[PDB]
């Protein structure tokens, strides 16, 4: 047969540290109880771009605590916004690992972006306007270039078996766990920090996706903006992250007294081949990423208890994803979107649901879907609600579905 | 033991078809001709913005067919330029390949970019300066993030199995051949197109390299300005490039008629968490990426018949180079450095140099590295020169070791 974790065809692959910071706080174990207790990070925007433009979008969560709170006028000046959060997530999650003493030829670092690590570049255009070609820092050529958050990671922590960058939009984040784990499972590496990083809320991006009517605009309740499968849905809504885990085999963190959170399964990669920006209706290769993240797992759709819905709120997005988990065969797990209460950040988000789903699977209960109040026919999905639901969770999949049909899914198991 | 190609423990994959457009011409077939007759695609920059800003860097090679002399008004409005020439390439490989209906579930695309797929944002922002948020076109979102041409690729062929962009600057075009036979190798596809696009010779990437003293400055004798290797190197020169491969299983391409042109056998991702843009000097990682390539492939140095340089020129680049090739066992290769002749393309150039060393192996024979004249003792490497050399070619490896401290080499055999 084939390979499978399962079956001992892979080793075995564990998460041992987690952190995030988000609309709601810096601290991942607060954010959870956070969820838990039903907030939203969902605001009015008080940002002066919105009555310059008077933007449709009024809405969308700001950082609790901002990245440049933590940054000196070196590192605001030597690294894009990117970096400097990479940077802060970077030292925050080593610390909470225990900092461990790791063999730089076995550890690599995968972080995906979005958008935002194209911040840059007009600065510089700006410097050689007005003084001329010797007057774009020689610092440029580390600024401008989309690597640069990766890098700057594994520069800082010691990463020496691959430092690397994926971009797929909205399953960036996603993405590069699934790649730290396939650097992994080859034997590439034993340990590898990965997940997402991406920008502050902007005007530009909120023009380019209100245009594509994507977007909530429910101005006068913030809160209730965000309704992942809901009857009423009226699009996304931002919400800045990053989020970074650390992930190794078993027998590494055993062998340094780390305890796990949670298992990294498997992960499944593929594309819709459909069109640029709109999921396939039929969700069929999306649901193949799942079905895929099974099969390298060596689980079953039965198996499956939980879902972690990409769940954007758009109403193209959703129908796509019931169907996705449908073709699957997952349509009986319980389902969460956190975009509900976290909104949507890009290339970071789903890094950020990865991290979720581990403290879901540790800790036995998923928090309340916000703003399902109205069960949409089309959907069918068993999305939990109200209150969390508490339950006996052995195996879980996160799904990221980003524009431009690029399929993620992350199969996760209890440790 | 652990699963090699040689050993079967990975499927056989083998290159079917190339495409490539550069500094020397649109034709692939043609670059190789010319290459072996001495040519070079680098000549005085006849732009306007080098006179305006009076840059030290005079020199150049811009593609010799522009990819906008194939483009319509429709393709102009609606793509960035790495989208564009990642359409006619795209198009270009398939029917070089003899147009073939695969399967599109077991269809991958990997193609990587290094700096210019960073375009289409200012100009969102001046429709927005000017009218509004509603000036920005709902085309905007699929123009303006960095796996756009992956993207249009992938749509344009019809790749369901993933569609994948890494960026890891100088190495993206190689770490994206790594990524397609990794998906390949793990079961996830039977067949991918796979490389790198890049944009043109622009003020800014001139001015951010050349502040960094990467760049020659050889303005009076274009053509002798891009001296890997040699005593007298003074840094890289821009040449332009896109290319991308046809890579599938030996079933599949058996099963289709399709004649190979090489063997793809194994692929090195590995990092040297030393410095944002300089190499380690003693190559270490470098090497080790290298050995990796040869691990998985199941070859030992000794096998290894021909490096393809990385080569860029700059005097701390082919130095960290030559100790890599030395640390890997390699050091007995003949060596070539293409750059000498096409420059340097950041993103698209380590796919271009895995294209050559693929025609490298079906030909037996090496082009001369240009302008080569005076060993340096340092380097030590048995480089190809004077006049191409004929030989008995049976596996090489590919180097990419982008700005970074990012290590991508690839294994290739003759078939
Ligand atoms: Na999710
Ligand atoms: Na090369």
């Amino acid at each position: 047969s084939q390979p499978s974790t399962a079956n001992g065809g892979f080793p075995s692959v564990v998460v041992t540290a987690v952190t995030a910071t988000t609309s709601i706080s810096p601290d991942i174990e607060s954010t959870w109880k956070g969820l838990l207790a039903g907030e939203s990070g969902i605001h009015a925007l008080e940002d002066e771009f919105v009555t310059k433009w008077d933007l449709a979008v009024k809405i969308g969560g700001h950082l609790k605590d901002p990245v440049d709170s933590h940054m000196g006028r070196l590192d605001m000046r030597r690294m894009s916004y990117v970096q400097r959060m990479g940077k802060l997530l970077g030292g925050q999650l080593w610390e909470s690992a225990g900092s461990p003493e790791v063999d730089p030829d076995r550890f690599a670092v995968v972080v995906g972006t979005g958008l935002g690590g194209a911040e840059r570049i007009v600065e510089s255009y700006d410097l050689m306007n007005a003084g001329g070609p010797r007057k774009v820092s020689p610092l440029a050529v580390q600024m401008i270039m989309p690597n640069g958050a990766a890098a700057v990671i594994g520069l800082q922590l010691g990463a020496r078996a691959g430092v690397m960058t994926p971009v797929s939009a909205c399953s960036s984040g996603s993405e590069a766990i699934a790649h730290a784990w396939r650097q992994i499972v080859m034997g590439d590496a034993d340990v590898a920090v990965c997940g997402g990083v991406e920008g502050p809320i902007e005007a530009l991006p909120i023009a380019a996706f209100s245009m594509m009517r994507a977007m909530s605009t429910r101005n006068d309740e913030p809160e209730r903006a965000s309704r992942p499968f809901d009857k009423d849905r009226d699009g996304f809504v931002f919400g800045e992250a990053g989020a970074l885990m650390l992930i190794e085999t078993e027998e590494h963190a055993k062998a340094r007294g780390a305890k796990p959170l949670a298992r990294l399964l498997g992960a499944g990669i593929t594309s819709d081949a459909f069109h640029m920006v709109a999921p396939a209706a039929d969700g069929v290769r999306a649901g193949r990423a799942m079905t895929r993240s099974l099969e390298l797992a060596g689980l079953s759709p039965a198996d499956i208890d939980h879902v972690n819905a990409h769940g954007t709120a758009t109403p193209i997005g959703d129908a796509a994803e019931a169907n996705a988990i449908r073709v699957a065969g997952c349509d009986q797990a319980a389902v969460y979107a956190p975009k509900s209460a976290l909104g949507h950040s890009i290339g970071a988000v789903g890094a950020l649901e990865s991290v979720l789903t581990v403290l879901t699977l540790r800790d036995g209960v998923i928090p309340p879907t916000l703003n399902y109040e109205t069960p949409d026919p089309e959907i069918d999905l068993d999305v939990v609600a109200g209150e969390p639901r508490y339950g006996d969770y052995r195996y879980a999949v996160n799904n990221s579905f980003g524009f431009g049909g690029h399929n993620v899914a992350l199969a996760f198991g209890r440790y």
